[PDB]
């Protein structure tokens, strides 16, 4: 038993990461067959962020500009081309280790794991989530940007977040790997800031789940609530509706526990209105968002 | 900008994972070399749990009693050996995915990558610290004995921690790679039970750090305390003492932030004397004590 914010194996993504450097600016690539992946805004210098014209800068480069480094074999580049905000640098040599991969485009409250990586090398994993304001609550520092995020079912890689730039909050924006934006950013200097942000309710159902699977239960109660009632109290303190779908979704794990979903809300709508007073849940003294009702199943098995 | 629980890449230890089974029992092993390294326990059967002794079973066991499987390869036992808790078999191939790696037995309070694994394949990876009583915190199922704690420095792992087994109150206990128990327990399914475990102050003080730098001011105060004065508030807390050999570790995240060590020991004794009025600390409501300074510094430094 145990539950843990859990990543995945960074294995699959560690042999695919490479150095991208266009004169004095670097960055992190993804090198996938002969194709290596990075943020746009590595052409830039200094004294073009301001109002970068990127569709010029591209042109103005040539293949031999970008210095592709994955580790210490340096990859030809043979081509470059504009992929909405990020550049596929095709290469002459195609990856050995890459893996069974796919692109997906992750909707918000869905989780995946971050590879951090600076010069083309990986420095951490962590997991993290999809904010419904489309910002994530990464940890990154200057150079991180073309790290990506990921999730791996039966050894293929969904890769789904590309790592560009950290908003005034200092929550982070990027893309997914077919370059375009989640949310309203732009890879450019702007004053652009972040949406107020709202909480997960179907992921803090599906995580109080994982606390009674682990027998921690001190939150149930007698009392049930329709699901416009839980949806009404959700709203005043600013969490996402539940749909329909989302009391589907936690579905298997009803039946597991034998706690009707809207069981579960209304212990959440408690929770809510008068706080956890003093005591906490699977460790923690606030309610946790960035775990979704597949992560619950997956670390709890049967 | 940020701070998350970052674990090590996992990718150097994934290419050492093997699956073992003696019979009806199956748990992961550690192939590094030309030796497999698994917990004593995977001999065992239904009548051995309350006290096996593991010299008989042993005995009973032979070479070829032990398949083991890495990947969808079967490599052959041509000798096995118990060291205190732990089996060293002898294989007829060398790990070709051997990375640069030490054995290291750690020292309460440091922190160490989990490579969650089942059936000899990595399933995730988390951050564990080693408790003051001798336990970790993680989430382990039937089947996760084998699965090995480690951090990573230069290239070179250094592995520190191999799960055997959880306590009834569900926290987990293991051994160092030559097979001693941290803490008092045994690899038996006996009433055990860890000592009352303390809050590892060094961590705190490091987290406090790391969210002064991440922007969480509120709790400094212009009170400062003796490191004696501060380890009587320490005892009368249940937190471990603080040395001067801690203060010194902390010098690099006081210098990157102006805050003396002491001057943090007088805002954390004020922390714990009125608690937090509802506040949080990056993002937390309870003072957390899972960061070690280095941690704080591998994700802050600029």
């Amino acid at each position: 038993s145990g539950f843990r914010k859990m990543a995945f194996p960074s294995g699959k993504v560690e042999g695919c990461m490479v150095q991208v450097t266009c004169g004095t600016t670097t960055l992190n690539g993804l090198w996938l067959d002969d194709v290596v992946y990075c943020p746009r805004h590595v052409i830039c210098t200094s004294e073009d962020m301001l109002n970068p014209n990127y569709e010029d800068l591209l042109i103005r480069k040539s293949n031999h500009n970008f210095l592709v480094q994955a580790g210490n074999v340096q990859l030809r580049v043979i081509g470059h081309s504009m992929q909405n905000c990020v550049l596929k640098l095709k290469v002459d040599t195609a990856n050995p280790k890459t893996p069974k991969y796919k692109f997906v485009r992750i909707q918000p409250g869905q989780t995946f794991s971050v590879l951090a990586c600076y010069n083309g090398s990986p420095s951490g994993v962590y997991q993290c989530a999809m904010r419904p304001n489309f910002t994530i609550k990464g940890s990154f520092l200057n150079g991180s940007a073309g790290s990506v995020g990921f999730n791996i079912d039966y050894d293929c890689v969904s890769f789904c977040y590309m790592h560009h730039m950290e908003l005034p909050t200092g929550v982070h924006a990027g893309t997914d790997l077919e370059g375009n934006f989640y949310g309203p950013f732009v890879d450019r200097q702007t004053a652009q800031a972040a949406g107020t942000d709202t909480t997960i309710t179907v992921n803090v159902l599906a995580w109080l789940y994982a606390a009674v699977i682990n027998g921690d239960r001190w939150f149930l109660n007698r009392f049930t609530t329709t699901l416009n009632d839980f949806n009404l109290v959700a709203m005043k303190y600013n969490y996402e509706p539940l749909t329909q779908d989302h009391v589907d979704i936690l579905g298997p794990l009803s039946a597991q526990t034998g706690i009707a979903v809207l069981d579960m809300c209304a212990s959440l709508k408690e929770l809510l209105q008068n706080g956890m007073n003093g005591r906490t849940i699977l460790g923690s003294a606030l309610l946790e968002d960035e775990f979704t009702p597949f992560d619950v199943v997956r670390q709890c098995k049967v």
